[PDB]
C-alpha cells in the first residue's frame, strides 16, 4: 500500500516516527531538502521499479500523498522521458537526439512554420521562475514597464492552487524592506496574474482553458525557471530543464509565434576551453556528444531544443548565460542566500578570519591583481529585460558575465568590510587560514553552519588563480548593453564597496 511505504521511508530518512509523518505533509516540512530528496528518490525507485524524480518530492505542490499518487500512476500506465529521448540507461547524450519530433506532437510542429509572426507590440508577458532569485526581478522589471501602459504580466509558480502559488510569490518580496513590499503590492494589484503550474507537465500544469488563452493572449515568454542544482545527475534534471524548456516552446509555437528569452549558464561549456567557446555560435556544435556536471548538460540540452525551434519555425530566441548574480543594490534583504558568494561573506563575518589572499601569491609572497566575475541582479534583470524586448527576430546568445580588467576581486571585498568596521583578521599563510577557518566553522551553531560555506569547502582547497577579467567572451552582451544605454553605467557595472557593505547589513537583517 504505496502511501504507507512512502511514509515509513520518510520517517526513516528524516529521523521521525511514522505518526509524525502524515500523508498531507510536505517533504520540506519534515527537514527534507535536495540532498535527502535524492536518497529518497533512489530508495523508492528500487522498491517500486519506477522513476520518482527529485522534482516530484520537493515541489510545494506535492504532499506525500501526491508522491504516492505518482508512484501508483507510473506503476500502472506517457510524456517525453530520458529513455524515450536518449535510450534507456544511456551514458552519453548527443545533440542529434534532442529533436523536437520527440518532445512535441506532430500537429503542433506541422503548423508552426506558417504561424503568424510575433506581435510587434508586447503587452503581455508570460514569465517562469518568478519566485526564483533572478526571476523575481525579471517580474518586477516587466511590471514597471507594462503596468503604466496598461499591460499584463502572467506568471507560473509551483503550488497546490492559485492562492497558494500567489502566497509563495508574495513572501519572496517580504525581506525586511517596506519600500519593496509597497512597490510590489501596488504593481501586482494592477498587472499580475499568478497561475499554479509546473512546466515539466502537460500544458504547463495548467487547466486547458488557461493554456488555450495564454496561447492566444501572450506576446513574449521569459523562461527563467529551472532546477538549479550542481549535484543532481542529468537524469533528475531532465524533466525540469529539458522537457520544461520544450513545453515552453510548445506555447511559443501555438496560435502565433512568441519570442522566448531563455536563461542559461556558462556550465553549458563542457570540455571546450573558454577561449574556444563562441558566445553567439551554434550551441549544438559544442561537445555534440557528452558523457554523464548534469546541471550544465541539462541547460545545454534546453538551448539545443530552442535552437531546433528557430531552425524549424523561426521562433525568435534570446539566450542569456548568467552565473554569479549578486545582491540587489537598492532593496534590503534581497540576496540569493544559498549561493557560494553569500555563504562566503557570511562565513568571513561569522569566523572573523580571512586570508592575506584568496588567490595565488607571487614570487615574493605578495598579493596579486584578481577579479571577481559577478553582476548585481538589479542590473542583470534590467539588461535582460531590455535586450529580450528588442529580440523580436532571429536567434542570439549572450554571456552575462563581468568582463572588466578592474582588479576588483575577493581581497578588495575583505579590505572593504574591514574599512567599514567588521572585525576580520588577516592570516598571512593560506593553508593555515584554511584549517583555522574550517575549525572555526565547525564551532558554529547549527543554524549558521548550514548557511555558511562549510558544505562547499572543497572549492577553497587551493588559492584560486590570480586572473583579471573573464576568459569567456562577452562582447555580444557588453556591446548590446552599451548600445542600449542600460543603467547609470551604460555598461556592465563594477562591483563596489556599497554593495559589499550592503551584504553584511542584509545578513544581519535576515538574522544569520
Amino acid at each position: 500500500p504505496v502511501i504507507e511505504t512512502v511514509q515509513r521511508a520518510a520517517a526513516a530518512l528524516l529521523g521521525a516516527s511514522a505518526a509524525e509523518v502524515d500523508p498531507e505533509a510536505h517533504f520540506s516540512d519534515l527537514g527534507g531538502d535536495s540532498l535527502s530528496a535524492l536518497t529518497y528518490s533512489n530508495f523508492l525507485h528500487e522498491i517500486f521499479q519506477v522513476e520518482v524524480p527529485v522534482s516530484v518530492i520537493v515541489s510545494a505542490a506535492n504532499n506525500l500523498r501526491s508522491v504516492a499518487a505518482h508512484i501508483e500512476k507510473e506503476r500502472s500506465s506517457d510524456r517525453p522521458t530520458f529513455a524515450s529521448v536518449h535510450g534507456a540507461g544511456a551514458t552519453t547524450i548527443r545533440a542529434s537526439d534532442l529533436k523536437l519530433e520527440k518532445f512535441l506532437d506532430a500537429q503542433t510542429l506541422a503548423a508552426a512554420p506558417s504561424l503568424p509572426r510575433p506581435a510587434s507590440e508586447v503587452r503581455t508577458v508570460l514569465l517562469t521562475g518568478s519566485n526564483g532569485w533572478l526571476g523575481r526581478f525579471l517580474a518586477l522589471a516587466w511590471l514597471e514597464r507594462l503596468v503604466p501602459q496598461g499591460g499584463k504580466v502572467v506568471v507560473i509558480v509551483r503550488g497546490k492552487d492559485d492562492k497558494a502559488a500567489k502566497a509563495r510569490l508574495d513572501s519572496v518580496f517580504e525581506s525586511g524592506d517596506p519600500a519593496l513590499l509597497a512597490h510590489y503590492e501596488d504593481l501586482a494589484d494592477k498587472g499580475l496574474e499568478v497561475l499554479a503550474g509546473d512546466f515539466s507537465d502537460a500544458d504547463l500544469g495548467l487547466r486547458k482553458a488557461d493554456w488555450d488563452r495564454l496561447a492566444d493572449e501572450v506576446d513574449l515568454i521569459v523562461h527563467s525557471g529551472a532546477l538549479v542544482n550542481h549535484v543532481l545527475p542529468y537524469s533528475q534534471l531532465f524533466g525540469p530543464n529539458v522537457v520544461g524548456t520544450a513545453e515552453v516552446a510548445k506555447l511559443a509555437l501555438t496560435k502565433r509565434l512568441k519570442p522566448v528569452t531563455y536563461l542559461s549558464t556558462v556550465a553549458v561549456a563542457v570540455g571546450v576551453e573558454p577561449s574556444a567557446f563562441e558566445e553567439d555560435g551554434d550551441i549544438r556544435d559544442v561537445s555534440a556528444v557528452r558523457s554523464i556536471n548534469g546541471y550544465g548538460n541539462s541547460k545545454w540540452a534546453g538551448e539545443v531544443l530552442l535552437r531546433e525551434a528557430y531552425e524549424h519555425a523561426g521562433l525568435p530566441v534570446r539566450v542569456f548565460r548568467s552565473d554569479m548574480i549578486l545582491a540587489h543594490r537598492k532593496y534590503t534583504g534581497q540576496l540569493n542566500v544559498p549561493d557560494q558568494f553569500t555563504r562566503l561573506i557570511l562565513s568571513l563575518l561569522a569566523t572573523g578570519i580571512a586570508p592575506k589572499s584568496f588567490y595565488q601569491l607571487d614570487a615574493t609572497g605578495g598579493r596579486q591583481r584578481a577579479h571577481y566575475d559577478g553582476i548585481p541582479v538589479d542590473f542583470t534583470a534590467e539588461a535582460i529585460t531590455t535586450l529580450g524586448l528588442a529580440g523580436s527576430d532571429g536567434y542570439h546568445s549572450f554571456d552575462v558575465f563581468n568582463p572588466h580588467h578592474d582588479g576588483v576581486g575577493l581581497d578588495e571585498f575583505v579590505d572593504w568590510l574591514v574599512e567599514a568596521g567588521h572585525p576580520i583578521s588577516r592570516v598571512d599563510d593560506y593553508a593555515e587560514w584554511l584549517s583555522r577557518f574550517e575549525t572555526s566553522l565547525r564551532g558554529l551553531p547549527e543554524a549558521q553552519r548550514q548557511h555558511s560555506v562549510l558544505p562547499l569547502l572543497h572549492a577553497f582547497a587551493q588559492p584560486a588563480p590570480a586572473i583579471d577579467g573573464s576568459p569567456f567572451q562577452t562582447k555580444n552582451f557588453q556591446s548590446s548593453v552599451q548600445e542600449a544605454k542600460v543603467g547609470a553605467e551604460h555598461d556592465i557595472p563594477h562591483l563596489d564597496k556599497a554593495l559589499i557593505v550592503k551584504y553584511a547589513e542584509d545578513i544581519k537583517q535576515l538574522g544569520l
